[PDB]
């Protein structure tokens, strides 16, 4: 047995990024930027955990049918950083992250588990900044760790 993810600490956000570029930038660099209301969400939840758990990032470009990867949040936003810095120059600030998991996990490993708050739609039907209950955030981590 893995008794390990099932901590009541903790917040976990999917990601939607629509490039590939922009995913590969973050893994370099352990940094990201989301849009300005997604940016206060994520802000909002890592100050307000004020280091008593961690701030989860699950990672997915939008339309390629698989997650891929795993982050924490490391930092709060900045907002007031170097533009042009992602694909789009429509993002505005900067915080650090630190990738845990880099491995793609396709949507038919995930696509059974819903959230209640977001009209029992699936995980993998999200959008960007959506965020997971805690007890559905668990079921995707173990799936996302033991895949192969
Ligand atoms: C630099 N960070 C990012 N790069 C690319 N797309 C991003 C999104 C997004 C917003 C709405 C729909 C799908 C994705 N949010 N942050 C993003």
């Amino acid at each position: 047995e893995n008794l390990y993810f099932q901590m009541k600490h903790g917040r976990v956000f999917i990601i939607k990024s629509y490039s590939e570029d922009d995913i590969h930038r973050s893994i370099k660099y352990n940094i990201w930027c989301s849009t300005e209301h997604g940016n206060k969400r994520l802000d909002a939840a890592y100050r307000s955990m004020n280091g008593k758990g961690p701030v989860y990032l699950l990672f997915s470009v939008n339309g390629s049918g698989h997650f891929c990867g795993v982050a924490e949040m490391k930092s709060a936003v900045d907002y007031n950083t170097c533009a042009g810095v992602w694909s789009q120059d429509k993002w505005k600030g900067r915080f650090d992250v630190r990738w845990i998991f880099v491995k793609d996990v396709p949507n038919s490993q995930l696509r059974h588990i819903r959230l209640e708050n977001n009209e029992n739609k699936p995980v993998t039907n999200s959008r960007d900044t959506q965020e997971v209950p805690l007890e559905k955030a668990k079921q995707v981590l173990k799936i996302i760790a033991s895949y192969k």
